[PDB]
């Protein structure tokens, strides 16, 4: 019996999935495009690995993540396909449980990885303590739409240390520090929201995955993971942590998915 894994996020999660493309099936769990296409990793990303390599049973991936996305263009704007628009695509196509995706509370998992671009664009112009609650409140209201549709199993990934990507390192240590301090406040408020939502609903199963600590461990000791250093870039996706100056490669994504597997057992597909 399948797990319907609906995901929402940005370039760390995009795969190029179209709602008018081939839809997920047991013979083709990613639907479209082929596994390993459309990512920022040179191969599968964490969603492709969770769906096809770390899965304990059948997982069907409906991946709505879009490059450059922020939470809501009424807050920090960037690209048309913000997280709000991804929830709107879900509402239009899958929320009503069509025969192509006949999900239920017991077998649907909703995964969200967002915040990299909100922080990347607003860390120097806004006050973290008072602005990040507005971003997190909007994320919560989007999650509530899916809850109202009947969703009950949720996966949230906190924001990883993009402060230490080559793109940010090149901007100088003070900028790395300002970005990192802002990001820490965002991640604390995300954790608080997930805990409050879990307690208040009482009938949900949630996982908050601390990607920040995992990636930080690798950046702090890269050779223990088979990477020569924490800063090199290689678009093969495996020689270095970084596939380009702002995105990690497929080797990192596989290590993350392997780290996530045990923490996702309670969600049903792992």
């Amino acid at each position: 019996n399948p797990t319907y894994f609906f995901t929402f996020g940005d370039s760390y999660s995009q795969t190029g999935f179209s709602a008018s493309g081939t839809q997920p099936s047991a013979s083709n769990p990613m639907g479209n495009p082929d596994l390993g296409i459309g990512t920022t990793t040179n191969g599968p990303n964490w969603i492709g690995y969770l769906t096809t390599t770390e899965n304990a049973s059948l997982v069907l991936s409906y991946n709505l993540a879009a490059g450059g996305a922020t939470i809501d263009n009424a807050l920090v704007p960037a690209y048309p396909g913000d997280l709000a628009s991804q929830f709107r695509l879900f509402e239009d196509v899958y929320a009503d449980k069509p025969a192509s995706a006949p999900w239920s509370a017991e077998d649907a998992v909703f995964g969200v990885w967002i915040g990299i671009n909100d922080i990347g664009n607003a860390y120097y112009s806004t006050d973290a303590e008072t602005y990040t609650p507005k971003l997190i409140s909007r994320l919560e209201s989007l999650v509530e739409e899916v809850y109202k549709n009947g969703g009950r199993k949720f996966l949230f990934l906190n924001v990883p240390p993009t402060s230490r990507s080559p793109l940010f390192l090149e901007q100088g240590e003070e900028v790395v520090k300002q970005h990192a301090e802002y990001l820490s406040v965002y991640n604390e408020n995300l954790e608080g929201m997930v805990d409050d939502f879990t307690k208040k609903k009482g009938d949900v199963t949630t996982v908050l995955y601390d990607s920040w600590s995992f990636m930080t461990k690798i950046l702090d000791d890269p050779t223990a993971y088979g990477f020569p250093d924490a800063t090199c870039i290689n678009d093969d996706g495996t020689s270095c942590i970084w596939w380009n100056n702002y995105h990690p490669g497929m080797k990192y994504h596989l290590l993350q998915a392997e780290d996530m597997k045990p923490k996702l057992r309670k969600l049903g597909g792992w």
